[PDB]
């Protein structure tokens, strides 16, 4: 029988789909890895389960442990879902500016929210989690930007899925960088197995930090953290492509209307970059895999 | 290589998961079929592609064809997505009372909406589609309640998935009835293959039409159409269970908080029924498969 014991056993193993229309000028094949197929509709389901699994396996979860993370994006959703499946108490800090829709989603999974001053933004949320954890030893903080289980799950799952599903023919992987876990884990496995493979990191033109520029505000949720992420192995990244806000939005729109792929704005951004790489004559005939991190319905 | 040519090739093949906590009093095994794993998060993706496939295969789609359907639920989403992938123009009628969120979702896939008088509700939407189709021969109307491709896709996909994933050990299938396609197609295949198998239809206590009662208003979106659906084969249905609004909601809540399964209210209703059947001593040791039609995030 093929029956999962719980929802966390159904995370990952996401499909590839060939882009047919959003391919203007391409001389390479572009195929998209659809992370919206995860149970809570994003890539972060992988790291939500992986980080808790690593803690469990290291004996860090105690009978009175409470999971705690500062989060304004998909990792909060992923942790809330996984904690519901696990039977863990889950506390998430975030600015009081977070939408009522997002709060209802997290609360639907039974997570408890601590809202921090709007003016202090995400620094205030992080500060609150830091203080909570320092003063109450029940809290276990996954730390998505520093946890080695983040790139590790991408080595074990995402990378192998890309490898197997392309029968090792993948030539170039294009991925937005938030924590850097996805592109790092995939590159760690695939570049060592196929040294000719290349890896393109995608960031916002509005906050081109990996490119050597300065942090700034931008709407491409999921990428452009404003610092070099500790988990990112920059030596595995062969190129950085910056993407403008309007281009990201426009291509995200095109994916929905022309491919039936309703994806987030960071998926638009990743696809802008993949299409740029795909137009290069030296890439004629190559296979480009672009990661599409989440579903677009939350962004409407 | 395992690469889909387009998103419609990634419809169905949804997983089974064992219920662990929402099992109070059960002496049978309850496993849930997670239709939220479809690309647009509901079971209707199956019939959206199947109905257009059947039209294509029957030469009914012409160069100037426009897809037209009256819809206030998931079939509109499914058709909008599939039409985007196909490159078809898609027009959907619905009452002007439909939420801005739902309209934005359908428009994100490029569908065009015709809003009908709020006071006339869904009868007004159906009337508008009827009139449009009568006066403009470009329109092709799928007719989800009457189209034989609805139960047929469930015979070819859903039923075989249940059969294979349970290694033929499925004893009882529990499913909400909207169009009746899901329970009909599954029963057609499985009852003939395994005559001992039984099939339980689920409807709202507030609108217990299959049970012999009268139509009434109810909030269990997706089931309780207020009439006997033409596609439903009542002779394959072994039992009908009515479910109250509060019980459906309560169990839907429990699935999210206790299993990490964020599902719609009709999934709550189906699970209420499955748990009732599972408590019967004569069902000790049996395998019950309950269909969970969609994701809960839209209902928040
Ligand atoms: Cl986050
Ligand atoms: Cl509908």
């Amino acid at each position: 029988m093929s029956i999962a014991e719980d929802i966390t056993q159904l995370i990952g193993r996401t499909p590839l789909v060939r882009l047919r229309r959003v391919t203007d000028g391409a001389v390479a094949d572009i195929v998209a890895k659809l992370e919206f197929f995860n149970p809570a509709n994003s890539v972060k389901d992988r790291i939500g389960v992986a980080m808790l699994q690593a803690a469990e396996q290291a004996g860090l979860i105690k009978p009175d442990t409470i999971i705690l993370e500062p989060t304004s994006g998909n990792t909060g959703i992923a942790l809330a879902m996984v904690c519901a499946a696990r039977g863990y108490r889950c506390v998430l800090t975030m600015p009081e500016t977070m939408s009522l829709e997002r709060r209802m989603l997290l609360r639907a999974y039974g997570a408890e929210l601590i809202l921090t001053p709007g003016a202090d933004g995400m620094s205030g949320a992080i500060a609150k989690a830091e203080e909570l954890a320092k003063t109450d030893q029940r809290y276990f903080v996954p730390q998505q930007f520093e946890n080695p289980a983040n790139p590790a799950i991408h080595r074990v799952t995402t990378a192998e899925e890309v490898w197997r599903d392309t029968d090792g023919k993948v030539d170039i992987v294009v991925a937005g960088v938030g924590t850097g876990g996805t592109i790092t884990g995939v590159a760690q496995v695939i570049k060592e197995r196929k040294p000719s493979a290349r890896f393109v990191a995608v960031e916002p033109a509005a906050s081109p930090v990996l490119s050597g520029g300065q942090k700034g505000p931008h709407p491409i949720q999921g990428i452009g953290a404003g610092f070099v992420p500790p988990v990112l192995d920059q030596d595995l990244v062969d190129e950085i492509i910056t993407v403008g806000n309007e281009d990201a939005l426009n291509v995200a729109r095109r994916l929905a209307r022309e491919e039936g792929l309703l994806v987030g704005i960071s998926s638009g951004a990743a696809t802008v970059a993949a299409l740029q790489v795909a137009r290069r004559p030296e890439n004629a005939g190559k296979l480009i895999v672009v990661v599409l991190p989440d579903f677009g319905e939350r962004y409407l």
